[PDB]
């Protein structure tokens, strides 16, 4: 199965594979049942931004959800990644519906890489940033129903002409660039990403969550992962 | 065939294609033959570092080679890119030998692009800065006899165990993912590029050059483009 | 007097000193009178964004002004600002008003600056990035009528409580730390600005207009220098 | 008296106070004592770099000290800065030396700093960069027997025409600008500083230091603070 590293915005409680009982932020290493969980108080309809770090020196993955004029949920969790991800990499962003929907739009995606090396003044680095998203946006890979284009827009999940979301739907979007995440002569390590997203839904119960991950370089949807798996894991184990 | 745009740090006047009587940088548009040339004091055996900036703005493209303590070559020409180039592109390092021989050496390579729009905060950026080559640069496309990992650098064409370049090679470093290299709803466009490399020579006179070029995303090292055509063009037209 | 370099939004047209019979934007050196300028549809009550590049190697000072979903304004003079500035300056934002006015908000603000000598991999660099005003901005040396908190906003010039703008008002504001825009070793200097800003007024001929400058450290308002000579000008000469 | 918060990299332990009985690197706040150190292998002579790194969502200032293919001391410790010092800072570098001394040499400084807020796309950031220091360095504030432009380095303390460094001197260098360290609102702070030094005495016996200071604006040079009080504390408490 295929390697992952994820941060999600959990917005259906699974009670049944260890979801909290609420919307929550938590941090996955490897399985979909998080290591660590925040309670998050989502806001149908408002325009949100997600924060996440990671250094090599701490070695902490922290993310920040919050939402304009409202307070924002941290999450924190330590982990060493040089020693549960590859060398070299992709990341991206997932998302889905499952028996209930919801839109899991995505406004902006930023994301940096520094690599700093042993011998002075020998940084390797990464980034990028989309304020807009094209038609043929040729340098993201989309998988699943992921489109672009809807008002310079990146949609995950799947949507009807009347701006309607529907259920058991998988998208994602990954950078095309493989990247560099860790390296042994490397003194520090870090990486952060950002990105804004506007979740809607018509239910009183909003489903499933979008999630921002890292991942091995040929990384695909697993069979059968809408809903409760948000496009990353084979299984809820 | 690939559409090419380029800047050429020239080490042999190839006298019967318009090349100057001595070594110089030029600025190729689909055409071997430079629209502007300038003089430059190829100093062999040195490092040296090149810089080229362009904007939409005012529609010039420019370039600066230098060597420590010495002088510095110039060159710029304008030209809107948009009429020239497909939107979308790779961008790349070339270089070649014939008869004559040099190192074709690479030790530094950046590059930024931005793409700014009409609406506020609107901005598409994209960087990367190589310092050190590893020996599996998963991010480069290398063409040709170019290979990455020797002393952390890359090197374009073919370099003998004893540190002795060989005649007649063609290599090319493509960064993987593709550039946006325009846009219509832009109203700025730019990019500036910057790598340091190291040209020897045992040869009287060394050939052929080191060249930064913006080509289409599938584009490769054309046939016969050894020596004077500095593996970037088909013919000499 | 001060040694002035300035790109100025004017939006009223004195064509006794030598101004186009409509609002325009112009390249400021040393002196009010325009050494080229370029017609500017300004629209009254929207948010409006100028941006301002220049490099060492083309020699160009060029600047663009642009409304969401309508025209552009551009404008180029060729300029060896080495030949005009001293070594050390400071930037600035500055604006004026007279017997007719406007409002001069600046709604952000940012600025880079790139001195990179003959020495290989070495760089010196300063960047800025105000988003957003707080009422005790101590990075901002505010000279005038100007003020910083209101709304979040830099005014420029003096303004009243239900809003309206004051005639006879002149403002501007400098960051804090000395630019170093030039120097012998240097191979390439370049600088880059931003600025978004909101002009209206009541009566239907707003006045004077913002600009955006370079001057020595120990730089202070003209004397009588409020209306036509937008607060950087002794005289309109 | 002031108010500080630095990362020391101590040659000299001066153990009735606290100094382990070794070199090292270590984190203190309002007091020579360190909260936290990590013994450090210091090789008199070589090159070196240090990496400050701290954010506000896991609340941890970190540091990295290291030389080419060698050892790297780490050191970390969690701590809120916002309940420590005041919204608005100055931040720069320190050395000393007493009966004992040593050359501290800077040979290149970096800092950026980013506030983030909950409002979406409303951050704020400054970033400056020294790769040469000049005879006139203009933005910085020099105190004590610190100066610049001596082979484009900048020596902290004072060394003779020759080269001998001297006993009982003190110097610092601030940045010009005063830095916002943190808003009552901002989602995210979030620092990184980053210096090459070369600390070296001719006889086995290096002392005090260098270290990377936060103070309050007006921070002058404490009365006796030279060699083990390494020009930051009033005292040993
Ligand atoms: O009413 N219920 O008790 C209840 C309804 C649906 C349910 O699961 C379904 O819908 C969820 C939300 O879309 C997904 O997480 C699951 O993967 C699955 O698609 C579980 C319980
Ligand atoms: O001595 N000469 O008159 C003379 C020597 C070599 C020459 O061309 C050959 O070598 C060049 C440099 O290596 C290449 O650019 C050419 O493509 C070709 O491989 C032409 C004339
Ligand atoms: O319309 N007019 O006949 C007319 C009215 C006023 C005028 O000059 C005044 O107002 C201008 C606009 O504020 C400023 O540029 C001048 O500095 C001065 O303050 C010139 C012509
Ligand atoms: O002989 N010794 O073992 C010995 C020599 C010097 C000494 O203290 C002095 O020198 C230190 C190093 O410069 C400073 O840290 C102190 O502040 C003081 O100025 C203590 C013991
Ligand atoms: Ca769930
Ligand atoms: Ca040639
Ligand atoms: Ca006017
Ligand atoms: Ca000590
Ligand atoms: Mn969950
Ligand atoms: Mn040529
Ligand atoms: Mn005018
Ligand atoms: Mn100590």
């Amino acid at each position: 199965a295929d390697t992952i590293v994820a941060v999600e915005l959990d917005t259906y409680p699974n009670t049944d594979i260890g979801d909290p009982s609420y919307p929550h932020i938590g941090i996955d290493i490897k399985s979909v049942r998080s290591k660590k969980t925040a309670k998050w108080n989502m806001q149908n309809g408002k325009v949100g931004t997600a924060h996440i770090i990671y250094n090599s020196v701490d070695k902490r993955l922290s993310a920040v959800v919050s939402y304009p004029n409202a307070d924002s949920a941290t999450v924190s969790y330590d982990v060493d990644l040089d020693n549960v991800l590859p060398e070299w990499v992709r990341v991206g962003l997932s998302a889905s519906t499952g028996l209930y929907k919801e839109t899991n739009t995505i406004l902006s995606w930023s994301f940096t890489s520094k690599l700093k090396s042993n011998s002075t003044h020998e940084t390797n680095a990464l980034h990028f940033m989309f304020n807009q998203f094209s038609k043929d946006q040729k340098d993201l890979i989309l998988q699943g129903d992921a489109t672009t284009g809807t008002d310079g827009n990146l949609e995950l999940t799947r949507v009807s002409s009347n701006g309607s979301p529907q259920g058991s739907s998988v998208g994602r979007a990954l950078f095309y660039a493989p990247v560099h995440i860790w390296e042994s002569s490397a003194v520090v390590a870090s990486f952060e990403a950002t990105f804004t997203f506007l979740i809607k839904s018509p239910d009183s119960h909003p489903a499933d969550g979008i999630a921002f991950f890292i991942s091995n370089i040929d990384s695909s949807i697993p069979s059968g992962s809408t809903g409760r798996l948000l496009g990353l894991f084979p299984d809820a184990n």
